């Protein structure tokens, strides 16, 4: 239905959960180089940058880039996903730069809500909850027993 | 809003995650031991056992439990909580005692739609996946700029 990029992961153990979170909603996990890492993976595909990482996505038909941010007055509910969309997370400490985030449409950037004075979410569970809101949205097509 | 309770919680890295999540979310935390590890805090409570947990939750005003299993056709979307619901987990890889699960109704036993064949969820994520659908049907009540 969807797939899920890392722009410049930092920190193997939540690059880690994300591939298994990714097997259990059926989304392909793409890396944005560079890792802070070095680096089952059969849903695993590596890009050198951004701009690959479009070029790769152009070949293979009908996406949006949706970008995890706060800087944006959208939630993630408020989207409407679509087979073929693709959400982005930058670092869990840095976020993404402004280069790739001012590149998509407001509609296209999205924030996960959270209460006054909280810590950043460990990035495993701000992609858990964007995915799974996307898999709603497209009525958990795949999911066994449904 | 609701509050996230963990049974006989085993990895302590995931409790840390959890406790993270229960700050985004507004949850306090309970942890019912034993624990697999020795244990801000400001928000966890620890209780002596499952009847130690119930007898703490009844002097609290409304509640309801909802336990996180694989041992129905119900998801978590299907559920549809309010103020004072309480998301019980049991350890990553040994779910819930069977004593548990079937003290509660049926509609309070909730699985997380997956693919056949997938893993497991790391637990900080299904806590993330069940906290943030529960989040959602009450409003985000709490939440910056909301």
């Amino acid at each position: 239905m969807f797939d899920i990029a890392l722009y410049e992961p930092e920190i193997a153990p939540n690059t880690g959960n994300i591939i298994r979170l990714c097997a259990n909603c059926g989304a392909n996990l793409h890396l944005i180089e560079p890792l802070g890492f070095d680096l089952d993976l059969a849903r695993v595909t590596r890009h050198k940058n951004y701009q690959a990482f479009l070029d790769y996505l152009e070949q293979r038909g009908e996406y949006r880039i949706f970008a995890c941010t706060t800087k944006t007055t959208g939630h993630h509910v408020d989207a409407q996903y679509r087979q073929g969309d693709v959400l982005l997370f930058g670092p869990e400490t840095r976020g993404l730069p402004m280069e790739v985030i001012e590149s998509l449409p407001m509609s296209q950037r999205i924030r996960i809500p959270m209460m006054p004075d909280a810590r950043s979410l460990n990035l495993s569970n701000a992609v858990a909850i964007i995915a799974f809101e996307a898999w709603r949205q497209l009525g958990f097509q795949g999911a066994k027993g449904h």
